Order: C-alpha cells, then sequence, then structure tokens
C-alpha cells in the first residue's frame, strides 16, 4: 500500500537503457533491415525482463504467471517504447538513436508498410494528446498488468490470478490519476485524457496482434533470465 | 452538445431486438454447431447495422469511415453482446436464449474451447466487476467508435478523422462517468472503474482478433442497408 508517487518513482527508475544499434549503412531490402531489427528487439527483450522484475507487485506474482505475462504483451511493450522515442518525429519509426527510418523505407520487406502505418498512426494519436513521460511509463506497465495469459487455468484459478492482477493495475490507475491531476485540468478533462489514454491500450494490443502474424507468415529461458 | 443521459437514453433506445435462434435439436459436431451459429451472427449483423446508425455522431461520420468502423468491430460487437448475455450464468455461453452452449461442447468444433475460454473469462471479469447495463451500452457504443479503420487513409486524412472519432468517444466516456458516478464510491473508486472497465476493451479486442483468425482458418452491401 505505496504511494502513487512512490509507484511513479520506481517506474522512472525501472526503464531499461537506450538501446543502440546503427543502420547497417548498406541499403538492404528484406534481408538487412529485419536483420538489424531483429538484433534490436533481441537486446531490448534482455532489458524487458529486467525491466518487468521492477514492476511494483509483479515479482509476488506465481512465475507462471509472470511468464505468460511476458510471452503475450512483448510486442506490445516493444511497439510502445518505439510509439515514444517517434512521437516528436511525425513520419518516421525512431527505433534506435541510430536506426530512424522513413514511412517509405518499410517498402523494403514484406507488406510491412501498412504495419508502419499503424504505427505512425497510433504515435500521431499520441502526439495529438502530447503524451508526457510520466503518462507513458504508466500505459506501458499497463500493457504488462493487463496482458491476456495463455493458455488459460481453470476458470477458478484465472479468478486468482486476475484478482491479484486487478489489485495492481489499480495502483497504477492510481498513479496515472495522479500524473493527471498535476496538469491542472478540470475533473471531467481528467477522466477523458484518463479515457483516451486506455482507448488506445486496445490499438497497441490490435497492432500487436498484426506484427506478430506478419512476422510469422514470413517466418523458453525465461525463467532464466527471470529468477536470477 | 448534449447531456450524458441523453446520449444513455439514446444508447438503450438503440438497443437491437434479442435474436431468438434454437438449437437444431440433434446434436452435431463442426457441421450444426457452426451452422446455427453463422445464422445467429447474421441475423445479428442485420441489426448491427441499424444499432450503429443511431449512435450519437455516428452519421455524421463520411460513409468511408461509417463502413470502415463496422468493418473491424463487427466480431468484438459481437462478442462483448454475448459476454453481457451470458454475464449471469458463470460457464455458460447464452448465443441466445434458446441456445445456450455449455464450455465443453466446444470440443465439437476445431479448436474453439480456448476461444471459448477466453470469452468465458472476459465475461467471469464483467461478472466480478458486477458490469451493469447502462456501463455496458457505453463500453459497446465505445467499440465501435475506438475501432481501427483499415486501409488507412493519409496521416492528414486519418488525423481529422481521428479528431471527429475522439470528440464523439469524450461524449461517451461523458456518460460512462456519468452512469458510475451515479453508484456513490468515492472518487478514487470512480477512475478505477472506469478504469477496469477501459482495460477489457483490450481483451475484447485480442478476443475478436483470435476469434477472427480462427474462422479464417477453417474458411459490401453496407453501404445498401447504411443509407436506407
Ligand atoms: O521489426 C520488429 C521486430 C523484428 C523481429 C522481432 O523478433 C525477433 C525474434 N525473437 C525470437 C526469440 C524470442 C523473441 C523474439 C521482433 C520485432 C519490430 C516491430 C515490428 C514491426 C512490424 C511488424 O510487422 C512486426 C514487428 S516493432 C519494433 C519495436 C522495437 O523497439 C524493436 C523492434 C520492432
Ligand atoms: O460463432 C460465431 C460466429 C460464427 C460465424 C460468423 O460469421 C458468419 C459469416 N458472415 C459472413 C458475411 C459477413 C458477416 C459474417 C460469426 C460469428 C460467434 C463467435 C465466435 C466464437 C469463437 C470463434 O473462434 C469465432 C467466433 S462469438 C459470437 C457471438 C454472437 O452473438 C454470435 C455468433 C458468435
Amino acid at each position: 500500500t505505496l504511494s502513487p508517487e512512490q509507484l511513479v518513482l520506481t517506474l522512472l527508475e525501472a526503464e531499461p537503457p537506450n538501446v543502440l544499434v546503427s543502420r547497417p549503412s548498406m541499403p538492404f531490402t528484406e534481408a538487412s533491415m529485419m536483420m538489424s531489427l531483429t538484433k534490436l528487439a533481441d537486446k531490448e527483450l534482455v532489458h524487458m525482463i529486467g525491466w518487468a522484475k521492477k514492476i511494483p507487485g509483479f515479482v509476488e506474482l506465481s512465475l507462471l504467471d509472470q511468464v505468460r505475462l511476458l510471452e503475450s504483451c512483448w510486442m506490445e511493450v516493444l511497439m510502445v517504447g518505439l510509439m515514444w522515442r517517434s512521437i516528436d518525429h511525425p513520419g518516421k519509426l525512431i527505433f534506435a538513436p541510430d536506426l530512424v527510418l522513413d514511412r517509405d523505407e518499410g517498402k523494403c520487406v514484406e507488406g510491412i508498410l501498412e504495419i508502419f502505418d499503424m504505427l505512425l498512426a497510433t504515435t500521431s494519436r499520441f502526439r495529438e494528446l502530447k503524451l508526457q513521460h510520466k503518462e507513458y511509463l504508466c500505459v506501458k506497465a499497463m500493457i504488462l498488468l493487463n496482458s491476456s495469459m495463455y493458455p488459460l487455468a481453470s476458470a477458478n484459478q484465472e479468478a486468482e490470478s486476475s484478482r491479484k492482477l486487478t489489485h495492481l493495475l489499480n495502483a497504477v490507475t492510481d498513479a496515472l490519476v495522479w500524473v493527471i491531476a498535476k496538469s491542472g485540468i478540470s475533473s471531467q478533462q481528467q477522466s477523458v485524457r484518463l479515457a483516451n489514454l486506455l482507448m488506445l491500450l486496445s490499438h497497441v494490443r490490435h497492432i500487436s496482434n498484426k506484427g506478430m502474424e506478419h512476422l510469422l507468415s514470413m517466418k523458453d529461458l525465461l525463467l532464466e533470465m527471470l529468477n536470477a
């Protein structure tokens, strides 16, 4: 039962180190673009487990829950960081400070331009809302905790997991409410802003689902990194 | 610029007629279960366009936006009504008053039991939150208006569509906030409840995505019904 400022301060401190990758500097189509992307993701996934372990309450979940949450929201988590990095750069996807792809460079891979457009539009919604860093922190932690687990346990086991996850999501909501109240907008505007940010969660989920199907059409040590 | 009570009163009045279908009364596996399901959905989709046209602001959207919203959220809309119908019936999916399938009867179709479990768990979250009818109305209207449109227009055209849709989603948020405030819970609990309901939107999106892929692995008159 800690405060919203504690929780947001732990989130800021848990932020992974920005992963530096460089363009291959020798333009490629499907081959090198994805190759660099795959190396970037893999570095980011190593830091994602370290960050997940610092989200308040996450390590008090069973390891079975921890593993399932991460297995279903890793791409959403990757995507929302890409969106935040690209927010102040209309038309480009800043995958890393030295790996900035423009919208039309997505024509090189197998139908990734419509996925890149989804990502740019979600990024524009964030820019339009003027998403603040602290709001972004709550939203990313909420993507991990509101993840769908699969496969499913019995209805009774699932309910126990849900109760717990719901208690942790409520602490993050309290912190986001608190972050929103510091802007001094009215009560009505504070609910609308809470709602605007939460509704983009369904868009991040949708893009992730597409991205995963898209990666899979072109193509287990979690615990080891988790218990360390 | 009408009131939240106006908007919720229009939602209640726009509710489609409950579609009655009966079990074939002669048990079948993959054949008849899906056959009945397909007829049920098709009747419901006819009423879904009539209901969409009554959501405040929907008909003031261009027909291109209207068509894209409905093309991407129809399964979510179907699913959330099924969830609401099944809410007070643990273990069963009430697809229609005379078409009540128990959890284990999903073993008859091609891997639909895990999809049926997703639906039952989302339904249990709703039951656990004690979802009220008026809250449900706002949530279903929000699924239609927060739908992803595809394919995407230019970044500029999309922004114009987003602004408009955002204005309509804010009117629905205002109405849900108002519905929530009538329970008399505290301010803190009201935000948490707003957030609990909005976070299940991402779960409805996810299940829809699965359901669509699942239907498609086993297997254009919108405007005509829209302009009438
Ligand atoms: O390009 C990638 C990407 C590429 C390969 C990936 O996975 C590598 C495989 N790896 C195998 C072992 C288990 C972990 C995943 C993941 C993301 C990224 C994205 C993407 C875009 C469109 C699409 O259709 C699919 C994905 S989004 C993104 C954000 C990042 O910060 C990093 C990479 C990315
Ligand atoms: O079984 C269906 C269902 C069956 C056929 C459907 O589509 C019929 C095809 N029709 C073709 C013309 C365009 C409109 C769709 C739709 C839903 C329903 C669902 C489902 C469940 C699991 C799964 O993997 C996929 C779908 S959920 C649902 C809720 C309803 O109220 C009615 C049917 C349903």
